[PDB]
């Protein structure tokens, strides 16, 4: 399925994603996917976009991902949407 190795991937977020990350404390320009996933996860919970569907129709997350919603259990799909907003190091 999804390898644990993916969490070690080094990435450089594009401007829009970087802006979202910085709203939950992100201080850097290069991150590990583990960091990106956590910061996104915290952005999601603190904004009560989730409580298995995440609703992001009127949130920058929705513009970032290109969807009005998505399931938190569909990890492969989530990884794809995230990569649309970053560059691998
Ligand atoms: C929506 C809450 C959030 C969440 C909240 C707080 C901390 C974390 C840390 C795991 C990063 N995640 N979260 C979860 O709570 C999980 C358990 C949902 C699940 O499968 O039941 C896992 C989920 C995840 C983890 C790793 C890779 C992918 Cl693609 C998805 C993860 C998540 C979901 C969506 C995004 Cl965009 C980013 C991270």
């Amino acid at each position: 399925q999804i390898p644990a190795s993916e969490q070690e991937t080094l990435v450089r977020p594009k401007p829009l994603l970087l802006k979202l990350l910085k709203s939950v404390g992100a201080q850097k320009d290069t991150y590990t996917m583990k960091e990106v996933l956590f910061y996104l996860g915290q952005y999601i919970m603190t904004k009560r976009l989730y409580d298995h569907i995440v609703y992001c129709s009127n949130d920058l997350l929705g513009d970032l991902f290109g969807v009005p919603s998505f399931s938190v259990k569909e990890h492969r799909k989530i990884y794809t949407m995230i990569y649309r907003n970053l560059v691998v190091v």
